[PDB]
């Protein structure tokens, strides 16, 4: 199956995952000089007040926070997107080594960590229809740096014991997804795919140009997950991270001067 080693990682995804080489395929380097300013684009609404988290789980990949996105509770609007899309779940992308983990990149840096918060387009009824189509999705990334602790990660982390292995999953109620947000809604956007398999061209991409800061002892924490499910072999969890995919015939677009 696909994963992130040597022998089953992104540079194998292509001959079970065609689309891996195809047209808008993320994640990218950010070129800050190239991407252009469109006074046409509208600031981000991030509307999480009425957020219903329900679980966290250790997919063999990442861990997922899980929303009840069977109403429109936590929604993400307004900036390059028409209409209205529904938090479905957060999960993020890391290093084994804090100069890598991300995956996008801005100017070839690459970030400790990168926060995907999923959203899917309502005129779609479910996830499932959403990510068949063009406009089907919204991925909010935040890069995460090393520095200060962010207070608003810490039940994250603190919960990530009782999930270490492939699989396993805890109750995770009443978790704020407000608490991971940077100040700043300053934007990135360009249109690409999941960065996983089945890498589908789905997403509108919504990259946050202001990182949050994380502690060395919360990152530390992530690094100790598995990959592996319970009773083999350890695999720590780490290097979870596509590498910059080409952009070809795209335009990223700066919501600031
Ligand atoms: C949940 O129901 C389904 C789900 C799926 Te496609 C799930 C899973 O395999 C990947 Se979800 C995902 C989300 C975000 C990212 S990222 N890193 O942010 O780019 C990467 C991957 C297909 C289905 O049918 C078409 C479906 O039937 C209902
Ligand atoms: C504790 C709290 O639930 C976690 Se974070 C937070 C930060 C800021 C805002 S604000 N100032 O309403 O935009 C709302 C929520
Ligand atoms: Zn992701």
């Amino acid at each position: 199956h696909w994963g992130y080693g040597k022998h089953n990682g992104p540079e194998h995804w292509h001959k079970d995952f065609p689309i891996a080489k195809g047209e808008r395929q993320s994640p990218v380097d950010i070129d800050t000089h190239t991407a252009k300013y469109d006074p046409s684009l509208k600031p981000l609404s991030v509307s999480y007040d009425q957020a219903t988290s329900l679980r966290i789980l250790n997919n063999g990949h990442a861990f997922n926070v899980e929303f009840d996105d069977s109403q429109d509770k936590a929604v993400l609007k307004g900036g390059p997107l028409d209409g209205t899309y529904r938090l479905i779940q957060f999960h993020f992308h890391w290093g084994s080594l804090d100069g890598q983990g991300s995956e996008h990149t801005v100017d070839k840096k690459k970030y400790a960590a990168e926060l995907h918060l999923v959203h899917w387009n309502t005129k779609y009824g479910d996830f499932g229809k959403a990510v068949q189509q063009p406009d089907g999705l919204a991925v909010l990334g935040i890069f995460l740096k090393v520095g200060s602790a962010k207070p608003g990660l810490q039940k994250v982390v603190d919960v990530l014991d009782s999930i270490k292995t492939k699989g396993k999953s805890a109750d995770f109620t009443n978790f704020d997804p407000r608490g991971l947000l940077p100040e700043s809604l300053d934007y990135w956007t360009y249109p690409g795919s999941l960065t996983t398999p089945p890498l589908l061209e789905c997403v509108t991409w919504i990259v946050l140009k202001e990182p949050i800061s994380v502690s060395s002892e919360q990152v530390l924490k992530f690094r100790k997950l598995n990959f592996n499910g319970e009773g083999e072999p350890e695999e720590l969890m780490v290097d979870n991270w596509r590498p910059a995919q080409p952009l070809k015939n795209r335009q990223i677009k700066a919501s600031f001067k």
